């Protein structure tokens, strides 16, 4: 045998160790950029963000360490606004994250950005919003819904590899690979993006070649494109999807 295509970026080389551990033919073809990009208004949005706010959304636990960080870096008290903020947690990590700073959140979703939609409040104001490196729109149309300007703090960008992604669609399309293993939502998006032919995409993670998710969220990604994936790794492990994976196929 099974030759299995690692989407990846972090753990190609421990993921290519393992899957030759237990009798794969891994493939490495990362779909996103080395390279992230800076957002040019970030340190304006932190300078801004220290002036108050009325809400803040935490999605990650790295992504509130940064921008503590970012605080720190840029000579302003954060602690302060943040306090007084009403705090919401995407998930645990987020939670944990804002639990370590002494700005414990009021409100914690299940790590699904929908899950935080019962839990935001109506209002007026500005609700910053943590990201990292991609946006979250049907939080952002969310939270102008509830009557609040939204202040993104997105440090940087990822980006898609556009040729990698070109190369990985004609290797599934012309059978070169058997399953496809993703580990990351944005991994799943960035593919479908960048394809050339979505369609017939779709129809071969559907039919020839099975599409590996570690991770719910990853396997939703998948689902939302109109591909059901054939293992799905709830562990969150990438060790675990490829142990999983291989009882799943016999
Ligand atoms: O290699 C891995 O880490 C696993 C795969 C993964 C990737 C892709 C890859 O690394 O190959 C990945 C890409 C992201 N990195 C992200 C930020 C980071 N998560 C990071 C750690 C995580 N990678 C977590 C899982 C991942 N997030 C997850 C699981 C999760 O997304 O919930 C976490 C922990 C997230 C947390 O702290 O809450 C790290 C630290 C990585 C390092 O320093 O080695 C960073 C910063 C960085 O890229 O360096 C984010 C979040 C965002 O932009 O809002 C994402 C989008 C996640 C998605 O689409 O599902």
């Amino acid at each position: 045998t099974m030759r299995i295509a690692y989407a990846g970026l972090r753990r190609k080389e421990e993921f290519k160790a393992l899957a030759e551990k237990l009798g794969f033919t891994p493939l490495l073809f990362p779909v996103q950029a080395t390279e992230k990009v800076p957002v040019p208004e970030y340190r304006d949005q932190v300078r801004e963000l220290a002036q108050g706010v009325d809400l803040f959304l935490a999605t990650t636990g790295v992504g509130v360490r940064d921008l503590l960080e970012a605080g720190k870096a840029l000579g302003l008290d954060l602690e302060g606004p943040l306090a007084k903020a009403f705090r919401l947690a995407r998930g645990a990590k987020a939670a944990r994250a804002l639990k370590e700073a002494g700005l414990p959140p009021h409100a914690v979703g299940d790590g699904t950005s929908k899950s935080l939609l019962p839990l935001l409040p109506q209002g007026r104001g500005v609700a910053a919003l943590q990201l990292y490196g991609k946006p979250l729109p049907l939080l952002e149309n969310a939270l102008a819904e509830r009557g609040y300007r939204v202040l993104p703090l997105m440090p940087y960008r990822h980006l898609p590899d556009p040729e990698g992604i070109l190369r990985l669609e004609e290797a599934v399309l012309r059978g070169e690979v058997d399953a496809l293993a993703f580990v990351a939502a944005i991994q799943v998006e960035f593919l479908f993006e960048g394809a050339k032919d979505p369609k017939a995409l779709r129809e071969a993670l559907n039919t020839r070649v099975k599409a590996l998710a570690v991770g719910r969220v990853t396997a939703d990604a998948l689902r939302e494109w109109g591909v059901k994936p054939f293992y799905v790794d709830e562990t969150e492990r990438l060790g675990s999807l490829l142990q999983g994976f291989k009882r799943a196929l016999q």
